[PDB]
Order: structure tokens, then C-alpha cells, then sequence
């Protein structure tokens, strides 16, 4: 059971109880455009399922206290991309191939000068609970055999990642957000009901606090409009 573990270094994640705060001329509005980019970005390159959620945590943790222009927003959520392709896959995507596959969107030594600043803004430390840890974990333990795991860890994922696009679940538990979003795909796709709602109720520990996460993760999946970017 990993999960304990999950929930632990769950909580050594920061409460930012105001995303970019810090931030002048960006505002929570430009995140929804750049996150917007960046998952297109990470979809367009068929990266690991971590990478995107990753990287949004990168994002805002490095815009929690570095300045950005709304200007460099694309370089900085490269970069973002870059630092979470390097440390979750295994093939950890090249500067260079991220130059010619984005055509010269930025030049080849940006990118590597807004990594390293990024890398030294966050001291080296880039890591992070996904929600996208939770689905295999809480999928067993939501009494759901290995028959449909392969199609659910799509769904979910694909619901999750998009859904982190939003201001909402980005004040959540990564764990709330998997639970939410793992519901709202076997939603769509019922082979069998709901009532899960209280078999999950007891590993994320909630009942009422556990349904709005749901609530949230599928409304702000539905909000994918690509015509914002």
C-alpha cells in the first residue's frame, strides 16, 4: 500500500492558498492560456502522463516567486515541460528536440538559460505528488480488477490533465483530484454505478469533502475551450 506513503509527501506539498500572487503583469487568467498551451504542447510530443501534471506544478511554483512577462510565459512553461520530461520519463526529452518539434519557437540556448533559472529558482528541487500517482494506486483499492485499468488510466488521466488546466483543482489534494477525476471517467463509461463514492471515501478520508472534488474536476474538465489559445 503506497498510498500512505502518497498522502505523506502529499502534505510536503505547498498550500499556495494563492496562485502567482507574486505575479504583476501575469494573472491567473494568462495560467489558464499557457497551461492550455502546454498540455497541447505535451499531447503534440506523446509524453508520459506525469510530465504535463508535473510541470504545472513546476510552473506555478516557480511563478510563485520569480517574476514573469506575459512575453516569456511560453519560454518559462517550455522550460517547465522540459524540467518534468527530464525527471519523470525515462527518454527525457532534449532541449533540442523541443526547439525543432516546437519549429524555433525559441532558440536552442533560451530554453537552456530558463531551465537553469527555473531549476535555481525551485534550489533544485523538482518533485511532486500528480494526481496521475493516484489512479493504478487507488484503483485496486477501489475493488477494481486489472481488466480495466488500461482504459481507465487513459480516461483519467486525459480528464485529470485537462482538467488541471483550471484555477479550481489547483488548490486541491493530488489525491482529491485523481479521486474526483478517476470518478467523472467511470461516470462517462458506467459498467457498473457509483459506489465507489464511499469505498474511496475512506483512503482520502472525506464523504461530503470527497464529492466535491468531483464536482470540480468534471466541471473544470468541461472547460477546455483550445479556442482560448
Amino acid at each position: 500500500r503506497v498510498l500512505n506513503n502518497l498522502k505523506l509527501r502529499e502534505l510536503l506539498l505547498p498550500k499556495f492558498t494563492s496562485l502567482w500572487e507574486i505575479q504583476t503583469e501575469v494573472t491567473v487568467d494568462n495560467r489558464t492560456i499557457l497551461l492550455t498551451w502546454m498540455h497541447l504542447l505535451c499531447e503534440s510530443f506523446e509524453l508520459d502522463k506525469s510530465v504535463f501534471p508535473l510541470s504545472v506544478s513546476i510552473l506555478d511554483r516557480y511563478l510563485c516567486k520569480k517574476q514573469g512577462t506575459k512575453k516569456t510565459l511560453q519560454k518559462i512553461g517550455a522550460a517547465c515541460v522540459l524540467i518534468g520530461s527530464k525527471i519523470r520519463t525515462v527518454k527525457p526529452m532534449t532541449v533540442s528536440k523541443l526547439t525543432y518539434l516546437s519549429c524555433d519557437c525559441f532558440t536552442n540556448l533560451e530554453l537552456i538559460n530558463q531551465e537553469k533559472d527555473i531549476l535555481e529558482a525551485l534550489k533544485w528541487d523538482t518533485e511532486a505528488v500528480l494526481a496521475t500517482d493516484f489512479l493504478i494506486p487507488l484503483c485496486n483499492a477501489l475493488k477494481i480488477p486489472e481488466d480495466l485499468w488500461p482504459q481507465l488510466y487513459e480516461a483519467a488521466s486525459t480528464t485529470i490533465c485537462k482538467a488541471l488546466i483550471q484555477p479550481n483543482i489547483a488548490l486541491l489534494s493530488p489525491g482529491l483530484i485523481c479521486a474526483g477525476g478517476l470518478l467523472t471517467t467511470i461516470e462517462t463509461d458506467n459498467t457498473n454505478c457509483r459506489p465507489w463514492t464511499c469505498y474511496l471515501e475512506d483512503l482520502s478520508s472525506i464523504l461530503n469533502f470527497s464529492t466535491n472534488t468531483v464536482r470540480t474536476v468534471k466541471d473544470q474538465v468541461s472547460e477546455a475551450f483550445s479556442l482560448y489559445d
